[PDB]
């Protein structure tokens, strides 16, 4: 079975990351069959003595000579550090000279939590582990890579991280798929500067060869029900949150529903728990368990709502179980069930096998920019971006506007921030706008902008800097919570060079450093505010990416459509998690940035053009939809969508 | 550098169509020294025999025993003929017993001309050819494959076919696109169905490895440019076409553009050929020559303009050259220079490496409805297909649509139909609507809906049977040219099955003549209304794709999905070649098919949500644009997209 492997990659080095299992370690080991030396990088010591040994072996069985010249490995290696990333090329260079395979395929799972469950250190860190680094190690290897005169950079995606024109929702992992769509996002708009020299290209493999997991669901979905009436209940309730919370104290399912002074919501919740509760269990009489009420606590203490740390502490404990064994087997065959069923050919992938056709891919020297699909034949969701022809929203979405209090988030933009304040002040009568931007010199520029509205008292302004999230309780707490809001980023986007002259140190091209900085600005900063709003209960969010030009240069371009097509597997993942967890915020991307220079405004009439488009796509986006219209059908349209002005 | 090749694939037998030269020769070649035994098909004998003596040569030289046994040919194989299908089929079971691979990488290159130069017997051979065939050749292996258990398709479809979710505009290869997106659209919706058993899977390569065609582009861009100028010239000047084509009859550049009485699109085009011509050339001084002449004629008589046959009978023939060498090698330049330019690699690949990876991906068991690339790294043009997150057009392109004459199109779709006529006419102030149906049931079924507008003058109806451009020019004739036109399928889907069961004869499922006319009503029928109404200056036209509901069959699904694909390959060249070409009309595609059954409105208010949003989508992609709001920058905006309900 190795003979069609053997010699296929003689004489080429290739440093493999994530290399002592799943995945990355068959296509160490297949490399390493195929005739290359190999360095592998992981965490674990002992697995990757313990594959290097296996691998040295069977080079052995084979015919190799000197095996132990042919297979390396870096033990802990933690590719989420940049010092460690530089020793681990240092040790690679060491041993082998020049890489001529970078795969890119450590990855770590994430923090596995909604959204508006996810720190932000733990969003950074998947970013750092699973992205961040594919970059970093690229910047390290590809300048011996281009002035050798060939090389090849592998990033190990997933069919979860999207495709090209389309997103992917992955719920509950977002900052994975981010992640992924990432990688192959750098693939794509790297190709073109890396080439003829190196080959980028990603592969997105789909699954690939648990009580507890289903148990958690069943967690989470009880957490996201208390959740969504709490917030539900609150908007239109005259108590306050924290009396609202007080009602869940006596943790009596039946009591609560009643109760003739209780919300409907909470009455209507509580008559569910009790008839789709399995009667076994202690969460069809009881609302809550401590763990569940320390999350919720978290989720409303995180959307501004105050109520004491100690509100739950004498919370009543359910016996147990909280969920009978046979309502979490019900769940994990469901998984497991939906899992199968993606598979058109019935059958699960083996690691093996994808590694397989990963390194009879990587013999293919006419790709770059590519995704292949080492395994697929998947049914699933997948949301299309990029749609350009759109009109305004409806007159009845339009008018849920009127009243309203906007925030609108940026500060490079200064000008599509005037026109948009503009537009929902004296067009669509809100109430207030918001202005919520990151430097005091931004501040200024927009309070002279709009110094009518600010004199009128319809404009405030707040100076976020870093601390986006205290920025927004201020907003709470001095304006009232936001209906629409629109986020823009901060900063423009760099315009350094992306790849090096073949002959020179590469010593002015983007750093690593540097791009995790735009991440942080282009990427985490819109998470960050989808976030906040979300749990603050925001109506709807438009996230806005960088603006191109007729004049961008082509680097901007390069990271405006990395940026783009990162940010719309955020966008679907987080509005089907909206929507499956009868979050009512609407949550869509309007897109700044396009692919080609020819496509931009070319003179001041379709630059007014598309200043108007830009308007209206805004508004498009973030009127909200009046309950009625709210149906399953509807709300699947108007959440996690991305338009290109 | 077979080593790694040999035994791949030993024990398969392969039916290789197209199999005597480029791809689809090296395709043959590498599976038979992998061990297959292959079948190559193709038309001429003479490099059939050619091909398969020197792989049985290499067979030899390798080691393999018996070779004339193990590459056998079926040459005088047009693929075009269900009859020749049948025999190929035939003669291959008899050689082999049930074939492993069917490769279908036979494909012409098609008529090669915009959509209104191109004849639809044409484009229907195009069809057969390149689609139909692929189909069919499924459809007689599939039942072998399934019986004994496994089976590969693989489609020899292009880059240029588009991808998932993004269609590629291949301007004046309309045909050849949606041959080539049909491909892929094909493994896409089959591969559920035709799993476990059968993988189904596409490859997409890009170009692989001259004054003529730059000649013809000369020739069709002053084609294009005095048709343009007619055209227009036409609907506003009080001149008929007639008049106005006697104005050209001089042939003498200057004296046109120095005539007083010429409309002013007429004298400006004359400036410009005289300004970007070349003086040496002819076509500097004179309009244009018997060729073209009779192809201008050709565009104006199949667009309902009057004039006689022989106009052009004593047009004075420019000398040569008509355009320079210079001129001609400058064009050449221009085209090869473009598809060199597309390459990141900067390298055209060969044949034979395309075929390698190939041959490499057919090992890959775990890939079923996808699109493989076995060249890539492409810069070029793609439109996003399907944002379903759209408004209502502007007022001012509604305002254009007062007084307009709408065509609709249609049949099956009778609720549709009526509300779209009573929307145009009742809320948008259409003078008038031309229903245009397949039949009289038909007929009288709108008559019956529409009474109150059929009694005041407001709707006529027409019966065009299979004959739909002679009911336009009845139409034309009768009540004036049209504004707007909306194009529905005449027919719906079919509901017989897809495939067979295992151990069935699949009398049931879906014939070869099925699929044909599938084609023909839900494909065809919209070339020949797009060609038509493009002819007859129509300022813009919808193509509506059949309707899928909560309860349509899996079938049906899978079905609708194949046209909505394929039918975007059409939509987005048309779009760029009418935008190219300063054509006005605007073509763009509203799809009723959506992907998954849980998409769709379950109960009536979703329903009335969705006929809501199909008004709108029609208004928003045929509402014309006002002429100064055409920009280059609006106007690619608004051809060529597609839209989903």
């Amino acid at each position: 079975w190795a003979e069609s492997l053997i010699g296929l990659h003689l004489g080429k080095v290739a440093l493999i990351t994530g290399g002592s299992a799943g995945i990355g370690g068959q296509i160490g080991r297949l490399l390493a069959l195929s005739g290359a030396r190999v360095m592998l990088a992981a965490r674990d010591r002992h697995k990757l003595e313990q594959m290097q040994a296996m691998i040295q072996s069977e080079l052995a069985e084979v015919g190799y000579t000197d095996v132990e010249d042919r297979v390396h490995i870096a033990p802990g290696c933690d590719v989420s550090s940049e010092a460690q990333l530089a020793d681990l090329v240092e040790r690679t260079l060491s041993a082998f000279g020049t890489v001529d395979y970078l795969i890119n395929n450590a990855g770590i799972a994430g923090v596995e939590e909604m959204v508006i469950d996810m720190p932000v250190e733990g969003w950074r860190h998947t970013l750092f582990a699973n992205l961040i680094s594919n970059y970093s190690l690229m910047r390290k290897l590809a300048p011996l890579m281009k002035k050798q005169g060939s090389g090849y950079i592998l990033n190990v995606s997933s069919y979860f991280g999207g495709e090209k024109d389309a997103a992917i929702p992955y719920p509950n992992r977002a900052d994975y798929a981010v992640s992924k769509a990432g990688q192959r996002a750098m693939a794509e708009v790297f190709a073109r500067f890396l080439g003829p020299e190196i080959q980028i290209n990603a592969i997105a493999p789909g699954p690939v060869e648990f009580a507890r997991r289903a148990r958690l669901i069943l967690e989470n979905k009880r957490l996201n029900e208390l959740h969504a009436a709490l917030i539900a209940a609150a908007r239109t309730d005259e108590r306050s949150m924290h009396e609202l919370v007080e009602l869940l104290l006596p943790n009596d399912v039946a009591a609560l529903e009643q109760n003739p002074a209780a919300p409907t919501a909470l009455r209507e919740l509580a008559r569910r728990f009790r008839s789709e509760g399995d009667p076994a269990a202690s969460s069809s009489s009881a609302l809550l368990n401590r763990s569940i009420a320390a999350k919720l606590l978290a989720r409303l203490h995180n959307g501004g709502y105050v109520l004491p740390a100690d509100i739950f502490a004498n919370l009543p404990n359910p016996p147990d179980p909280f969920f009978t064994r046979a309502q979490i087997d019900r769940e994990a065959r469901k998984v497991r069930d939906g899992i199968m069923g993606m598979l058109y050919l019935q059958r699960m992938p083996t690691e093996f096998d994808v590694a397989m056709a990963t390194v009879y891919y990587l013999a293919d020297r006419n790709v770059s920019g590519e995704t292949f699909h080492p395994s697929g034949g998947l049914r699933y969701e997948r949301t299309p971006t990029g749609g350009e022809l759109f009109g305004l929203p409806s007159p009845e979405r339009l008018a849920e506007l009127v009243g309203s209090t906007v925030y609108l988030i940026g500060e490079h933009l200064t000008e599509h921030l005037n026109l948009l304040a503009r537009a929902y002040l004296e067009r669509y009568g809100a109430r207030q706008v918001v202005m919520i931007v990151e430097t005091e010199t931004g501040a200024e520029t927009m309070r002279r902008l709009l110094h009518d509205h600010v004199e009128a008292g319809r404009l405030m302004t707040i100076v976020a800097g870093d601390q986006i999230e205290a920025a927004i309780d201020q907003a709470i707490t001095r304006y009232g919570r936001p209906g629409p809001v629109v986020c823009t980023p901060f900063r423009p986007l760099p315009t350094v060079p992306l790849v090096g002259r073949k002959d020179s140190d590469w010593s002015t091209v983007l750093s690593e450093a540097e791009f995790a900085e735009l991440c942080e600005h282009q990427l985490t900063h819109h998470f960050r505010v989808a976030r906040k709003i979300a749990l603050s209960d925001g109506a709807s969010l438009a996230l806005v990416t960088p603006e191109t030009t007729a004049t961008s240069t082509t680097e901007q371009f390069a990271l405006a459509n990395f940026i783009k097509t990162t940010l719309h597997a955020f966008t679907a993942t987080i509005g089907v998690e909206s929507e499956r967890t009868a979050q009512r915020i609407l949550i869509n991307q309007v897109d700044l940035t396009r692919r080609a220079r020819a496509e931009e405004p070319r003179d001041p009439h379709e630059r007014q053009q598309e200043l108007e488009r830009f308007i209206e796509a805004v508004l498009l986006v973030t009127a909200p939809l009046p309950p009625e219209a709210d149906t399953r059908y509807a709300g699947r349209i108007h959440r996690g969508r991305a338009i290109t002005v």
